[PDB]
Order: C-alpha cells, then sequence, then structure tokens
C-alpha cells in the first residue's frame, strides 16, 4: 500500500535549496537546484554561493543542504517519516558542534511548493576561530560518513538523529563535527513514527569547470537499513 | 558506452550459489538461488544447508556466498572489474582469519552458465575452537560493515581487497574476521583495472517461517563510491 506521501516521490522530483547564513558575522547565501529520485535514493544538485566567496568550506554545509529522497526498501516503508510528512513537510533543526571551534545552529523547512521539494534554511555560526580549519579553509573537498541512526521522537511526532562527521584536514588531521538533529511535522496529518534504523549515504563532491562562481556539484546515493521485520 | 560485460547485467539476472565446505572435518553443502539487479545494486537470495545443520554461523558465510551485482554509478563504470570479466568470469580467493579462532580459505569461480550467474565455492576451515564463537554458534544473526576498499592487482589483471568484518557475539563482545581477497579473470579478454574505490553494502538476514531446513534469507544493496573523476 503506497502511502500518499510516498506517491509524491515515485518519479524524478525537482529540488530547490535556499540557505541564508551568518558565521561570525560573515553573511552569505547559497542556492542549489537539481533533482531527487527516491526510488534510486539518488540526489544530483549544484550549489552556488550567490554572495561571492563562501566563508566556510563546502563540506561543512553538506548535511545542512532532504532525507525524504532516501531509498527505503519495501519491507521498511512503514518507517519512512520523511515522505509521510509530505506535502506539508517537516522542520529540521540541528546543532553542529565543530570540536575546538564554533557551532552552527540550523532551522529548515522541507516541504513541497508546487511540484518542487524545497529545503529553506537559516544557519547561524558563532565562536569560530579566524584561522581555524573552518574560517581558514583547511578542509579537504570531500565527504564520508558510516551510517546515521534515526530514532522516533519519544515525546512527540517526529525523528531525532545524532551522528559525528569526520572532515579530513589538509595537514592529514581530522576535524570532528558532532550533529544533533530533531525533525517535526509541519502539518497535523498522520505520520509514520519509525523503529530504530539508519541511513547510509555515499557523496561525490566535484566542480563545474565552466562555473566561475564559488560552487559545489554534489551527487549522493542514500539507502535505509537496520530493520529486517516484515520481509 | 555500455561495455559488453555491463550489458549482461542491465536486467534481473538469476543467481545460483553452490558452496562445498569442510570446517575442522565437518562436511557441509550450501545451495542458494535468487536474482541480482545490478542497476539497483540489489541481491535477493535464499540459502539452504542441504546436508543438515550448518556447522558454522550463517553470518560467517555472507562474504563467501557476487560483487558483479554492485551498482557502479555512471561516472565510475570504467572502474567495474567484476562485470568487465563476464561472461567468462573471475576466480575469487579469500583467507578469512577469525581472531583467537580458526581460518577459512575459499576458492570460487564467478561466471555465467547460460543465463545464470554462478558462484561455485570450495571452503576449508581449520584450527577452529570446538566451543569458540564459530563452532559454538555464539554469533548474532545479522551482518554490518562500513566500506570494502577495492584496489587493482598491481602485478597482474585483477583486484584485491582486505577488510575487517565485526560479528556481534551473543554475550555483547565482538568476533573479528580479517578478510584478504584476490580476484583474477578466467579469460584472456580485455578487462577494466580500477583506480582505488570502495563498495558500500547493506545486508538483511531473515528466516522463511515455512522453511524447516537450516537456511538464510538475504537481501543486499551495494553501491560503489570513492572516485569523483569524470562527472
Amino acid at each position: 500500500m503506497v502511502s500518499k506521501g510516498e506517491e509524491l516521490f515515485t518519479g524524478v522530483v525537482p529540488i530547490l535549496v535556499e540557505l541564508d547564513g551568518d558565521v561570525n558575522g560573515h553573511k552569505f547565501s547559497v542556492r542549489g537546484e537539481g533533482e531527487g529520485d527516491a526510488t534510486n535514493g539518488k540526489l544530483t544538485l549544484k550549489f552556488i554561493c550567490t554572495t561571492g566567496k563562501l566563508p566556510v568550506p563546502w563540506p561543512t554545509l553538506v548535511t545542512t543542504l532532504v532525507q525524504c529522497f532516501s531509498r527505503y526498501p519495501d519491507h521498511m516503508k512503514r518507517h519512512d517519516f520523511f515522505k509521510s510528512a509530505m506535502p506539508e513537510g517537516y522542520v529540521q533543526e540541528r546543532t553542529i558542534s565543530f570540536k575546538d571551534d564554533g557551532t552552527y545552529k540550523t532551522r529548515a523547512e522541507v516541504k513541497f511548493e508546487g511540484d518542487t521539494l524545497v529545503n529553506r534554511i537559516e544557519l547561524k555560526g558563532i565562536d569560530f576561530k579566524e584561522d581555524g580549519n573552518i574560517l581558514g579553509h583547511k578542509l579537504e573537498y570531500n565527504f564520508n560518513s558510516c551510517n546515521v541512526y534515526i530514532t522516533a521522537d519519544k515525546q512527540k511526532n517526529g525523528i531525532k538523529a545524532n551522528f559525528k562527521i569526520r572532515h579530513n584536514v589538509e595537514d592529514g588531521s581530522v576535524q570532528l563535527a558532532d550533529h544533533y538533529q530533531q525533525n517535526t511535522p509541519i502539518g497535523d496529518g498522520p505520520v509514520l513514527l519509525p523503529d530504530n534504523h539508519y541511513l547510509s549515504t555515499q557523496s561525490f563532491l566535484s566542480k563545474d569547470p565552466n562555473e566561475k562562481r564559488d560552487h559545489m556539484v554534489l551527487l549522493e546515493f542514500v539507502t535505509a537499513a537496520g530493520i529486517t521485520h516484515g520481509m
């Protein structure tokens, strides 16, 4: 039984991402466009800094810049909160604590505006070191993680996640980014509260050789796993 | 340019797996049947121990029981050795060293026999402890890993991999299984030697409630990543 939220994702869906950021008083905007193919768990986006030089490394923004495009295998569809909240969508909040450096706090609404899945984000960054790995642009241009665990919000409709991102630093050290995440449905419609499970994400960060603006080309594959009940 | 080996995988392909095993002199056979969908990197197999009780835990056999069904994204197809060797196929050899316990040595041929992709394996296990985690059946019925790195065989046509599998033990400890892998093409036809990359595998192990024989139902999703050149 393909749920109504699920039905919105059965084809290729256009994506718009808008981020307005302030890190230590550096104002920037990022705009991304592309498409999501939830059936294959495939994301293809190109992000532009529309205000000039991005004052943080692109890799620090990957997690902030649409978990509704996760490939949930058939036997796990009952645990897909992200599509069940659509089209009205969900609020996604994070604290991202960079070890020995500053903090990002993000608030986003992920929802349909007509035929497009929109992720509209506000980001505030404080306590960054002027010559640390983030404001100093010392992070390698890549992105790796090994499973983000998703859990039901146990006081209310929604999900939570906490996970650690390891950013390679150019000197061969590692910059830790501890993520705390809470998602709440925007509407009052029924949603699916999941059992514990995880999302596995592979990421490819490249450049468009003809693009002069500061930018990130991003390809992702995402698959849910960690529940075997009901197959 | 869809290579001829690639073309053999564009649909759903039937799979046959045959394993003849000897662990500490316990003779067993495993037979598996199902299908591979390389376009989605999806494997669905059911394995039977045709000789009675499997004398090792099913999870210890998952890696031995067809990397040609990996989803290689478009920009990485030139690095897919496993399909390039088809239909004549490849020899896949492993040593699997169980920490504080015995060793498996495996030799398999992965090739097409008519319309079916066949994995035919010989397994020899020695130096197992009669009451260790393997012959004692103390391993949880599940399977997790975080990336297997694939490299070109640098003296000859083929690939190598070494990776560590962590099997959960029922007391809450961990049984390490260190895998060393070498694959060689069976034919003399051109093959693709890859740049360094990895395979990401999600695994679901269940039971058929109507199956009385010792068995494992296995669903897998596999995606290649770790190269961004040429997108």
